[PDB]
């Protein structure tokens, strides 16, 4: 009845979680994937000249987390009480800072930078992986449902469990089997399982 | 009533806007400001070993923006419909981006004085100041009340507005007078106006 259109580049990136809420919700949307080469024809048509962008019966919503929170609330995956929704927010925010403090080492194998790789692993990435994964393992333990917050999936689950696709690092949750099992349990969800089985492979 | 406690370092930084949602609502709360020297005494007590943390009658919420949203939601400064709420999210998202992008320029020296001194001002800063202030300028014009989204103040307004400030750089809002009026129109509000004159003096 309601038409949603998601516009992003072809691949996972900043639009994957948004895809995931649509998937969890049983919700039928148009996933428009644009080439880097096509992108300048639609660029000026976006809010901040940026992707991803959501349209809801023709109204534009920019910015990845905005859109994730927006869809999650309307569908029931943002948290079960208002306090829980902020908790959910605070964990998505914290994971995101883990993402940022970890980019410069994400590329020194992937696409760009020219550094001692072993001493970025060890002076950036690992004391960063220690921090967050010990945080996550603590939250799991206290909440005791297998899930991060309450006992149904939230988008905070979606964000951390999806970083399992960086198996460019096989030893990612080595000293952290509780983290590893969270992301098995999230992706063991049936709607998502079949999504990750039938979604386009990408490098990004 | 409800006991609110905000903990942060002695400054505006990540916490200032949490502190303004409070002033706005005329709710008071204990403004705990730690020195960097005291901080190792408090760090294990916090959710992520990070500040700000809000306590709401004993229970801790971490992550400055999670906290900002929790408060504005409760006190009515988050946006005036679900749609609007999300809009407010996106614009403060876009503003956080404007900062991350900008940070490592602002009088440089992200470490020892000797940090390179001015490829930066035009390579990075102005392309963004231009991008973002032109973004805000257009949003203001489309909206047509003097505020970013809908009719009343939101944390969005509060985010952008606080920018007037670093002023260890005098130029801002030169080519952008509707962005200047917005900033003045935000701290035109009397609770806020009086918070500006009254809050502690700090470097950050």
């Amino acid at each position: 009845m309601v038409h949603y259109k998601l516009t992003y580049f072809n691949g996972r990136g900043a639009a994957e979680i948004i895809r995931q809420v649509f998937v969890l919700a049983g919700q039928d949307y148009e996933d428009v994937r644009l080439t880097h080469e096509e992108w300048p024809k639609h660029k000026a048509s976006m809010p901040f000249g940026q992707l991803p962008v959501l349209e809801v019966d023709g109204k534009q919503l920019p910015q990845s987390v905005a859109i994730v929170r927006y869809l999650a609330r309307k569908f029931g995956y943002a948290g079960k009480s208002a306090w829980e929704e902020a908790v959910v927010d605070s964990i998505a925010d914290q994971f995101k800072d883990f993402l940022n403090e970890v980019r410069p080492y994400f590329k020194v194998l992937l696409g760009m930078d020219q550094g001692d790789l072993k001493a970025l692993e060890k002076d950036v990435f690992e004391p960063a992986r220690q921090k967050f994964f010990t945080i996550v393992t603590k939250i799991l333990k206290e909440n005791k449902t297998g899930y991060l917050v309450g006992d149904s999936l939230t988008f905070a689950d979606l964000y951390v469990a999806e970083m399992g696709f960086t198996e460019h690092y096989p030893k990612l949750y080595d000293g952290f089997p509780e983290v590893k099992a969270h992301a098995e349990k999230v992706r063991s969800n049936p709607k998502l399982k079949k999504w990750i089985e039938t979604r386009p492979a990408s490098k990004f």
